[PDB]
């Protein structure tokens, strides 16, 4: 049977799914740990105990245990992200979508889902991967991994919670894949892992972590970089953070053991009903749960692993979107609203400064208002807006990215970056809001080859187009055909720093993407502040 | 006689001079102070004697003892602004052109030349005043002051050199022109001072200084504005760098008196050939010795007396030429030349900045650099060349007349604004130096009428028009005709800021003089440099 695959871990049983008038195998809701629950709560995950008889993979899993963004009910812009199956800590599973015939040995591509580190699915709509199988013959696997507190509370020198838990959820489904994924008729010395935001993230940080390493071939990162610095935290942080998450739930504080023990006998909504409390400053773009830098998953500084080529040397694309920002303004700066055009007066400019930058001192604050400031017109709200935007994605994606793109360059065996332009002409959120976070990811997964979600025919081009990029570069490490003339995407060197937009508009190629601002952010800024 | 004309001082005989096939009456060379000659060297000036008999005025005085820029001999574009007569410390006369017939009681103006406050004469070709007086009907005046350490020695406490003499020379002629220019037809209550570089920023001096506020009616400043980081020190640096003059010279240093005596044993040219060796660093757009902060002239710092609006409250014009900055790179900045379009490697930019911005901290001139630098091309020598010389431009000249210009406004009576920005046809110097520090001069004292100096038309007819905006100025105080229609040049405020072009092209309006840099150079970098 073309549903049943014998693993190391034991039989699976598929189910036979429709994709463009066709049909591919669906693995969904494959174990590869152990429910990490009760005792094992916060602790590193352990490999999945092998079963006997058939394990039925014909139904998605349930998600990890999050925050749910309830901020417009009702509203399919917000609610597409939220969890579509029943939450649970028993969420550590994975889903592989297998073209028909089953291949002998092809690429295979690992998909990791963002969500600020604090939520998260495998299972959405927009995530679903049999488009991508189909189209490009690729094995398709999309993993999952403990999101906020239960993946990443910090208390560096517990080993009940020793931080990082998340991202070694991660690890155990990506060594399942290594082991399992040739029953499926992949080839697991081609893998590429890819990922969006803290998926992104999360990517470059495998790459940067030793023991991560072995287990792909070569990576995608998009709008997302391990040095982005919302995605990870010192150890001293980590561990401010945890205990004040046990101070709000009113838990003994005079240890570690103490701590952990009751934060174990809450409930999991408890955690995350005090999980925002937290963080450090009044901000946006933060997140209380993230990676720590631990010395153990990242052995030093992400900077000096960068500087010292400690890294995994392979071939990487990766890029980001023209509006990365205006997802966090509209959740927390004032001045900005789902239903008005949000132009900012010049105090609302002012507050969302010292929410996008928030260890910034004073000099630091007039340093970017400076920097992002139209003097002839500081009036103008939509030059207010907008620039805000810029602050908000420059300083959060776009720079960390370009510091990390010029870093791994150095040592790596070959760059492709792109900036993604193309604004959605189906998006239900208003128009200030421009090429929002996250809506690439639907033409990376081929969504607009349905008709019913009723994309244009530039767009069903433009996803094609995207997806023969990522397939094509996961197979070779090139997303460029061998033989063909449609314009190549060229490689991205330190001394030309060539990359592309991805839009329906006819491809051309730029250079230096945003350099100006980048070296504020990423050379003057972090001197000013050090130096003052 | 018309050339003939009793004084307070004694009687003067003039000149009749020809002028645009017409004729006007000159007298020149009257002296307002006794010779500062021998023990009167670095001290204040005294009130001419009176003289019996006629004064000889039909020939120009000699020039005050100064540096002579010998960079380029026989260079009509450097020797122009070089004494045209005989040096000498007996250098205190002034120059009046007179129209004929004499007028009853008609608009002064007078004339005070710029220089660094380290050359300057009243007689050069550009500044001859027969043009303006004949075709505005206007009493025009140009007088003398000492420079260089003759005129600006300041060992504060002595009174044997106190500081600032070279503006009490200034001071001296303007009283001598309130107290006698009835006798030439002049109107004493309607005296407009005018002036570039130095000379407007001496304006601006006297506009501050309470001995100066009543001995004329209205300003004009060109190029020039008191607060000019070039164009003043502290009681402490004036005292360092008379100490360190007399070090160059073998002085006796352990008193005061011991120290000015020695000085005024040197002939004029030992202090002149040591002049420029007290400066405190490597730096362009700084002169040796220039007015002192000494609670006397100024009784306060220039800042606080702007902020309280201690200063005389008329009207004024002014206004700065687009490319200040091109004299001072030529003549000290690395990479620069007359003959060659000076493109300027990142190297030459970097040292160029340093050179601009002598007080700067490392994070000072990287804040510079940054704000001047397209990092899409970086390597342009065209964009560098051109960035620098904004540096020099803005951060000397522009910045700090807009800090003036928008301080006096909030008290002042009327402001008129001007950005110059015609380079002129037969200038000799090169093309890269763009519209150049002092060339709007020859337009405001009309040489633009003489044929033979191969001026075009169109350069003719805007010579004429801002002679007319001048004049009409020390008239009224409105550059404007009562009736007319030709473009009106509006009132500068402190919330429209709107300000014209002077250039051949038909005249438009623009607000917000160069605001963006400006608020770099007047708010940031100052809070920058505080805070390190
Ligand atoms: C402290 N609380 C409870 C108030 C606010 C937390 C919820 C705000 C989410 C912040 C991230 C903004 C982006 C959200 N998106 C992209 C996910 C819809
Ligand atoms: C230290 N020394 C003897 C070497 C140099 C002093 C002579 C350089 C003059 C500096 C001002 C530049 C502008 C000169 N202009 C406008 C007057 C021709
Ligand atoms: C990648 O590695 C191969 C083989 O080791 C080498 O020949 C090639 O130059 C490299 N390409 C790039 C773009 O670094
Ligand atoms: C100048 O002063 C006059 C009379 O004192 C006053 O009426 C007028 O408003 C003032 N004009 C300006 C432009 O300040
Ligand atoms: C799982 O597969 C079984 C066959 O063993 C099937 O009957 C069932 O419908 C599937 N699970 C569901 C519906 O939850
Ligand atoms: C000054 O005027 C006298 C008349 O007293 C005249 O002879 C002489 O030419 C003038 N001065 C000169 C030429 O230096």
């Amino acid at each position: 049977s073309e549903l049943l695959v014998n693993t190391k871990s034991g039989k699976v049983m598929g189910t036979r799914v429709p994709v463009l008038s066709s049909h591919i195998s669906a693995f969904l809701g494959i174990p590869f740990a152990e429910p990490p629950v009760g005792n094992m709560r916060f602790r590193r995950p352990e490999p999945k105990k092998p079963w006997s008889g058939v394990w039925n993979a014909s139904t998605y899993p349930n998600n990890c245990q999050q925050y749910v963004d309830e901020q417009f009910p009702g509203f399919s812009g917000s609610e597409m992200w939220n969890p579509n199956r029943e939450m649970s800590e028993d969420c550590l599973y994975l889903n592989i979508w297998v073209p028909s015939p089953r291949p002998k040995s092809t690429t295979v591509m690992v998909w990791i889902y963002g969500g600020g580190f604090y939520s998260g699915s495998s299972t959405l709509d927009v995530y679903n991967g049999k488009y991508l199988a189909y189209t490009e013959e690729v094995v398709l696997v999309s993993l999952s991994y403990r999101v906020g507190a239960f993946g990443f509370l910090a208390l560096h020198g517990s080993q009940e919670a020793p931080g990082n838990v998340g991202l070694l959820d991660q690890r155990m489904a990506l060594q399942w894949v290594h082991d399992n994924i040739q029953f499926f008729g992949g080839d697991p010395k081609t893998v590429t892992i890819f990922g969006e935001s803290a998926g992104g993230a999360s990517v470059g940080m495998h790459i940067l972590s030793p023991g991560s390493r072995d287990l792909f071939r070569r990576a995608i990162l998009q709008s997302g970089s391990p040095n982005c610095p919302w995605a990870s935290v010192s150890v001293a942080e980590g561990r401010r953070r945890a205990v004040e998450l046990g101070r709000n739930l009113n838990c003994n504080l005079n240890s570690d053991e103490e701590l952990i023990h009751c934060l174990r006998e809450k409930k999991p909504q408890e955690l995350i009903d005090v999980e925002w409390n937290v963080l450090p400053f009044d901000s946006i773009f933060r997140f209380s749960f993230v990676p720590v830098i631990d010395g153990e998953f990242f052995p030093t500084s992400l900077e000096s692993m960068l500087n010292s080529g400690n890294f995994k040397k392979t071939q990487i694309l990766l890029g980001v979107n023209k509006d990365e920002g205006s997802f966090f303004l509209l959740y927390g700066a004032p001045g900005f609203s789902k239903d008005s055009e949000s132009k900012i007066s010049r105090e609302d400019f002012m507050s969302g400064v010292k929410l996008s930058v928030p260890h910034a001192n004073d000099l630091g604050l007039d340093a970017v208002t400076l920097q992002y400031t139209d003097w002839m017109d500081d009036n103008n709200g939509i030059k207010n807006r907008d620039g805000l935007d810029d602050i908000v994605g420059d300083h959060n994606v776009i720079c960390p990215l370009m510091h990390f793109v010029n870093k791994y360059t150095k040592f790596g065996n070959g760059t492709y970056l792109y900036f993604f332009n193309h604004r959605a002409s189906n998006l239900v959120w208003p128009e200030w809001m421009g090429v929002i976070h996250g809506y690439e990811i639907e033409f990376v997964f081929g969504l607009p080859l349905v008709k019913e979600l009723n994309y244009t025919a530039e767009e069903e081009a433009l996803s094609r187009r995207i997806m023969h990029y990522w397939a094509t570069f996961a197979k070779t490490g090139n997303p460029n055909e061998p033989h063909s003339q449609e314009s190549k995407w060229p490689l991205f060197t330190t001394k030309e720093q060539k990359f592309i937009d991805l839009n329906t508009e006819p491809m051309k190629v730029h250079q230096r993407l945003r350099v100006q601002m980048c070296v504020f952010w990423n050379q003057f800024l972090p001197k000013l502040l050090n130096a003052t």
